[PDB]
This record gives structure tokens, C-alpha cells and sequence, in this order.
């Protein structure tokens, strides 16, 4: 059933595993994520960006998720606003029924980030909703993280340790500051969040290229880095790019192999399957499989 | 809001216009259909086939439509089971919250078609749900059979076979519908009538699909003029699916062709929604349901 984000992440924190946080923009993505969680017996963090909310409408984003959680009532599910940019956005998500909200003020100076985060926390906690915030851009200062968490009362923190969003994360070799991560974890003792955590697995890349796609020199976070991140105290692992590439690879394939095909289900059934398999493998990698 | 199918179609029957019945299989199709109805001030008949219901799950099919009707509460909306094949399928749709169900037993002899339809009607009417049935197969409808079939079954609307078929490939040569048979059916039954396989494949939609590398294999729809004549003859519900799929997928193919690095689903499906919406808007104007709210 649909639960506060901290309910899922406190367990992952205490037991030392990672929960993938999977973005969706429509029914097909959402269905595949849920089927993956059902098949791997894994809790689900479902995320919607502000852009996804604009595309679906917040009423449909929440409504579809509520239908899915009634279909799979044994699965712990949190519905999370990804990269909320203003207090008002976070407040709208709370009012609409989200159970976790992220306020991203990491581009502000510490004092302003702390003030805005604290405002969001007060509002969200009054409504029984968990809150994520972000520190670092430059990498996180662990002593700032310690004070920020203590003063804001935020439920989970995304510390900058070297990742970035999209398919092009490393101009060179993948590198994450695990010593910094461990220090943040030691000083905050809360669940931590890894942004930009897609891996671009070799099989997903191969499917995309076989379908005529171009991955312009892309590079994701190696599986070993994700596992080391979880060992270091990461408990929420934001995953979007991997899902899109696997989904769209199959759409492109169907378009290429039959120019007379226009049944939407013939495009999106294989697309769902590929997305589902990415999610299932990620749940096993992160250690959330068989945790229900 | 969400209403019995007959509420929408009795008005169309009495005033002599047609209401498009637009199939959907996911959120993108549904959103575009609703925005079209809002922009043209038109009632909405939303249809889901058994295959679409299996794909979405009946809980999600009904649930998404209820969310959309709350987003646009001034629009009359009926949610209709398209080509239900068994009593049990129709009953499941009634229980899930559909407001209209179609039972297609037209491949049976008259007596068996009438028996099964009557069973569906009794069940659906007891739940406040309207019912469509089909007569004729290909063999065209016998108007005197239509008259007795409607009187005995109490079905709310009838799809009489007058020369259409489903899919993109409708006519081996020139389109042809039996409008005299239609008028006789209408005169004898005096209920709303339904046209199946009513996509037109407009020139611009065909051109968009071909520009995107698609192949329509010499497909031909019902010309706009034949759709208007069918409404003049008494058609009030016009089943439309293929046109929407072609317009939508044309845009998906185009995005895939023009940017090999694009994998944002919204960049594929926003232009696809727009193309589908425009097909629906034009069809609402053609059939005469625009400005009828
Ligand atoms: O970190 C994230 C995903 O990382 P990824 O690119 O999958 O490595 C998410 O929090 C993103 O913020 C999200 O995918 C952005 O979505 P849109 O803003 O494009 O909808
Ligand atoms: O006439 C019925 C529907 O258009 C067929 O749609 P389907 O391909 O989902 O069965
Ligand atoms: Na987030
Ligand atoms: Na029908
Ligand atoms: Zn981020
Ligand atoms: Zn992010
Ligand atoms: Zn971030
Ligand atoms: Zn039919
Ligand atoms: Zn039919």
C-alpha cells in the first residue's frame, strides 16, 4: 500500500540495502515498474518530476499510482516528488497525495538551502509526508551535512559525491567520492540518496544501438559503484535514464521491423518488458529484492 | 461527467447528429481525446476493446476515465465496452463501472444473437448500463430482423451491417455503403444506430504516416462524405480507432527518424497526442457533435 517515504527508507537504512527510485511519465512505465516489484518481492519508490507532473497532470499521476497500489496491496509503495523546485510545488504535491517530496535548493548557499528545506519539512511533516533535500553541486561538505540534517529535520539527504543526471555522467572514468559518502553517513545517520544513478547496462545499450539509436558517448555509473554506494550508506537510488533507453529501444525496433505497424500495444508491450527487466535487475543489484 | 451511454446517444438520435466513439489503450490516447472534446465543446463516447482492457487492466481503464471526467466535469462522457464477446465480459465491465457495453453476437443466427443480447440487456439494464448489439455480418442487415430484434431485446442502440469493416483496409475498390438499408433500419427501429469500422484515413493523416516512413498497404477508409451521409441516414455513434492510431504512430515514427539520440518518452508522445487530438476535433465537427454541450 501507499506509505510515507521514510517508512521504506528507514528500513533500508537500518538493514543496509538500497531501494531504487524509479521515474515514470505514463501508464506503461508505471505498470512495468510495479510488475518488476511484484516479481522481485521488492518495495517500490515511484518518482515523478515536475515535468512529468505537467505532462500527466498531478491528479492523474497520483490517481494511476493509487490504482496500481490497490492492484498490488502487499507492496510497500512511496510516491515521491522528484526535484521539487519551490515550496509551492512541494505543497501541491502534498495536497495531491504524494507521500514524499524533494526540495532541491542545493544551488543556494547553505543558509538559504537550510531555510527553504526547513519550511518544506514543517509543511510536509504536518501532513505526514517525508522530505528529501540536496547538498553539494562542488561536492558535499560532510560537516555542513551534519548540521543541515540536525537543523532541518529532513528525512533523507542527497549528498553530491560525483554523479550527474542523464546518459553522459563522466567525461572520463567513473569516479565517486566514497570516503566523503561514508563521512556523511557517519555524521548524519539518516537514509541517503544517490542522484543520477543510471548505469546504462551493456545489454540496454546494445538494444538501443541495434535499433538505430545513438548514445552520444554516454557513460553511466558502473554496477560496482552502485553496490559500493549502498555499502557506503546510500538507501535511495534514483533511476530514470536506464528505463527510458530500454523502453525506447523497443519502440524504435518495432518501428524499424514493420512499417505498417500502428497498434500502440505492439510497440509498448515489448517496451514495457524491457523496462521491467531493467528494474528487476536493479532491485536485485541494490538488495531490495525479497525484502517484502 | 460520466453518464449512461443512452443519455448521450438519445440526444444525438433526437437531434440528428453523430457522436464519435473513440477507442483508447493508454493515457496518451485518452488525454488527447478529452482535450479534443473540451476544445470542441462535444460530448465524449470513450471506448475500450477487450484487448485494450487486458492491456490496461479494467481497474486502470475505468480509473483513468474517472480521473479525466473529474478534470472536465462539464463534458458528458460515456465509457463503453467495444465488441464484448461473452456475457461474462459484459458483466465484468458493468461491475467495473462501464456505462455502456456492446455484445457482439452477430456471427450467430438471429435467435441465438437475440437470446444472448437479451441476457446482456437484462443484466446491464438492472445496473443502469446501456447496451449495444450488432446485426448482419458479408451479409448486410435485414431491416425487418432489426425491427424485431430491437423490439424483443430492448437493446438501446444497434450496429446494423451496411457495408463497413474494421481496420485500415475497408474497400477493395471504391467505398460503398447501403444508405437505403440504413434508412429502413432507422425508420423501423427508431433508436440510435452505430457505425462500425468508420475510420476515414484522412489525406493529411496518410501523408503524415507516409512521410514518417510508414506503409499503409493501399488502405482506404470511409470518405468524409459517406460519414456525413450516414449521420443523415440515422447513425448516431461512429466508432473511430484506426485513424487515431495512424495519426499517433506517424508522429512517434517521425521523432524516431529525426533524432536517433532521443529517448525522452514525452518528446515522442506530445506530438503524437497533438496529431490524435486534431483528428478527433475534426471528426467531432464533421459528425455534428461540436458545440453540443
Ligand atoms: O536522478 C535522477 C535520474 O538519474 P539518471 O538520469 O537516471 O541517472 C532523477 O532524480 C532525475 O531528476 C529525473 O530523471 C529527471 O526527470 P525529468 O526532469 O527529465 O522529468
Ligand atoms: O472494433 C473494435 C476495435 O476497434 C478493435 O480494437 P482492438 O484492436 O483493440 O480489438
Ligand atoms: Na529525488
Ligand atoms: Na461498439
Ligand atoms: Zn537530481
Ligand atoms: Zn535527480
Ligand atoms: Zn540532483
Ligand atoms: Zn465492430
Ligand atoms: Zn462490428
Amino acid at each position: 500500500m501507499l506509505v510515507k517515504g521514510n517508512e521504506i527508507l528507514l528500513k533500508a537504512h537500518k538493514e543496509g540495502y538500497g531501494v531504487g527510485a524509479f521515474n515514470f511519465v505514463n501508464f506503461e512505465m508505471l505498470n512495468a515498474i510495479f510488475e518488476a516489484g511484484n516479481e522481485e518481492n521488492s518495495p517500490l519508490f515511484i518518482q515523478a518530476s515536475e515535468g512529468a507532473i505537467k505532462y500527466m497532470g498531478i491528479d492523474m499521476a497520483v490517481g494511476m499510482v493509487k490504482i496500481m497500489c490497490e492492484r498490488y496491496p502487499h507492496i510497500p509503495v512511496a510516491l515521491h516528488l522528484d526535484h521539487g523546485t519551490t515550496f509551492e510545488s512541494c505543497e501541491k504535491a502534498v495536497k495531491a497525495g504524494f507521500t514524499s517530496v524533494m526540495i532541491d535548493a542545493s544551488h543556494h548557499a547553505f543558509e538559504e538551502n537550510l531555510e527553504l528545506t526547513s519550511k518544506v519539512v514543517k509543511m510536509a511533516h504536518n501532513a505526514g509526508v517525508s522530505v528529501e533535500a540536496e547538498l553539494g553541486r562542488v561536492l558535499v561538505n560532510p560537516k555542513e551535512a551534519e548540521q543541515f540534517v540536525k537543523e532541518s529535520q529532513v528525512d533523507y539527504l542527497a549528498p553530491a559525491i560525483g554523479t550527474s543526471h542523464g546518459a553522459f555522467k563522466f567525461k572520463g572514468e567513473p569516479k565517486l567520492d566514497f570516503e566523503r559518502l561514508q563521512e556523511v553517513k557517519r555524521l548524519t545517520n539518516i537514509p541517503l540518496v544517490l542522484h543520477g544513478a543510471s548505469a546504462i547496462p551493456d545489454n540496454v545499450r546494445k538494444s538501443y544501438l541495434d535499433a538505430g539509436g545513438d548514445l552520444k558517448g554516454s557513460k553511466g555509473v558502473p554496477f560496482e559503484f552502485l553496490q559500493e554506494s549502498v555499502k557506503g550508506g546510500i538507501n535511495k537510488v534514483n533511476t530514470d535514464t536506464d528505463l527510458r533507453i530500454a523502453f525506447i529501444a523497443e519502440v524504435r525496433k518495432v518501428a524499424n521491423e514493420d512499417k505498417s505497424q500502428f497498434d500502440l500495444r505492439k510497440f509498448f508491450s515489448p517496451a514495457q518488458l524491457a523496462l521491467k527487466n531493467v528494474v528487476k535487475e536493479r532491485m536485485k543489484l541494490l538488495g531490495s529484492a525479497n525484502k517484502i
